[PDB]
Formats: C-alpha cells, structure tokens, sequence
C-alpha cells in the first residue's frame, strides 16, 4: 500500500503510532512525507534517523523547516530555541543525517498514480515540465559542496512572479518560495509571502494557490503539507492538504492512496 503523511515536525511518537495503526511494512508499502520533518516537536533527531533508514520505502520532499535546519547546521542562520533542534545538531551522526537530508527532492511524481507531491504545492504558474526543471536546479545546488551559499541566498520574499526569463538569485529564491512557502496567490497567480491564515479569514483578492486553475492540478492529484491553518479542509477534488498541525496540538494525518482512507493520530501534547 501507499501511505501519505503530512508535516511531522519532530513528533516521532505520533508518527510511529500512526504507522503501527496501518501496519506500515517496508517492502510491501511505501510512505510519502510532505516535509517539515523537524522542529517544534521534541523528536527531530529520532524522526530523521527513522526516515533516513527507510530508504526506497520513503518518498520525501523538503519543507521550509528542513531547509532552515540545513541553514542552521551550515552556520548560515541562527538557531531559534523554540525549534528544539539542539539534540539533532549535536548528535554524533549529525553530518550523516543532514548530508542525507540535503540530497532529498523538492518534488515527487508518480505517473501511474497521476500523483504529485511538494511541501507547499505547485504554483498555478508552472506546468509539469517547468516544475520538474526548477526542482532539479534547486536540488542540484542543495546536493553540491557549495550548498551553504545557496542556503544564504534563498532567504527573501521577492520576486514573487514566475517568468522563464528569471535568472540567478531571483530565480532560485522564487523556486524555493513556490515549493516550500506558498499559500495564497493573487488572481494572476503571483505569490503572497505574508498571510498564513485560513482561506476564509484571508483578505481579498487573495485566493488559495489551489483555487486557481493550473496545468499540473488539471491533470494530476497534488498532495502537500505546510499550510496548517487550512486544517486539511476546504480543498477541491484532487487536492490533498495533509498538514493537520500535529506539532501544534492538532493531529497527524495519514492517507492511504488505494482506497483514499484516512487514519488520524491525536497529538500527545
Ligand atoms: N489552525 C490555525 N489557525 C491559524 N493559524 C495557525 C493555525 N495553526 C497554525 N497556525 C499558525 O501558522 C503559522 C505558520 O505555521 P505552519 O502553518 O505550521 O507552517 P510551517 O511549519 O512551515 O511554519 C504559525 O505561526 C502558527 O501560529
Ligand atoms: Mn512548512
Ligand atoms: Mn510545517
């Protein structure tokens, strides 16, 4: 079977309990994770150890907190105490775990299932070919020896409008924001980088990225995490918002793809 789980945010106990609930069996089953594996929850170290050990039985996309962790590890950004990253950063296998983490994709595609995954979703300004190329470019810099220069460059809220003519720093920043920070769009599809609330309480003319028709969503189901204020509701057919806020005292959600059956694990704190 195929299982898709939203943002774990260091909630290792809840992850393991949910996976035992569905009897997840590496070799017979595959697990999809929406990213933001780490931070806020107490168990980022255990989460990373486990997900890395799954190997080919897991398909991960990186989220904004995974990228932030990489930036802290490389000394680009400052550690926020609330993230609870110190046990992972000080772990004897920190190098192993994080060098593995920076090699993981921003985008997963399964053609037989017609299924696409990224942390924040797919901007309506991208077709599948363009999303693929952008994911490849950013993954290539993330997996290179020079990845801390990229991590430093990534921070920023501009430009927020895609164009194939974008070059250099602006292009990489947009790609990063579209995959890992996107929530609301302007009607022309341009990113808004500020509002993090639920769609009903957002100001006009902002609309959810998935409320705007785009070539990828027209042909593929899209699964994503990231947008916890959504609470996994209010999406159209073929759009699966899996982040139900486990680190926030909400719930960890698992979707079995074959029968679209949901399994839910309450937060422990
Ligand atoms: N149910 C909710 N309603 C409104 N805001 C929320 C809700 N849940 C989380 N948030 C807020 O959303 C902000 C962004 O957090 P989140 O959606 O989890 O994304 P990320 O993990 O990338 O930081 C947090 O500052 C939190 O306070
Ligand atoms: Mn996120
Ligand atoms: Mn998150």
């Amino acid at each position: 079977a195929t299982y898709l789980i939203g943002d774990v945010h260091g909630c290792y106990d809840e992850l393991i309990a949910l996976l035992h609930k569905v009897e997840f069996t590496p070799g017979k089953d595959t697990l999809w994770l929406t990213g933001d594996l780490v931070a806020r929850g107490p168990g980022s170290l255990d989460v990373l150890r486990y997900v890395k050990s799954l190997g080919d039985s897991v398909r991960l996309v990186l989220g904004n907190h995974d990228l932030h962790l990489l930036a802290v590890f490389a000394g680009i950004s400052r550690n926020k105490p609330k993230d609870r990253l110190t046990p992972l950063l000080e772990a004897p296998d920190a190098d192993e775990l994080l060098n593995w983490l920076r090699r993981q994709p921003l985008l997963q595609i399964d053609e037989e299932k017609k299924l696409v995954m990224a942390h924040a979703g797919i901007t309506p300004q991208w077709d599948l070919q363009t999303a693929k190329e952008c994911a490849r470019d950013v993954e290539a810099v993330l997996s290179s020896d020079s990845y801390p220069f990229f991590l430093d460059a990534m921070y920023g809220d501009m430009p927020n409008n895609w164009s194939p003519e974008l070059r250099g720093l602006g292009r990489l920043r947009f790609i990063t924001n579209a995959f890992t920070r996107m929530r609301f769009c302007f009607p022309n599809g341009q990113l808004d980088m500020y509002s993090k609330e639920s769609p009903e309480e957002a100001p006009a003319p902002l609309k959810p990225w998935f409320a705007i028709p785009g070539p990828v969503a027209e042909e593929y189901s899209i699964a994503f995490g990231h947008w916890a204020s959504l609470e996994g509701k209010g999406t159209p057919e073929g759009i699966y918002a899996l982040d139900t806020g486990c680190c926030w005292g909400g719930t960890l959600t698992c979707l079995r793809w074959e029968d679209k059956q949901y399994f839910v694990q309450p937060s422990n704190r």
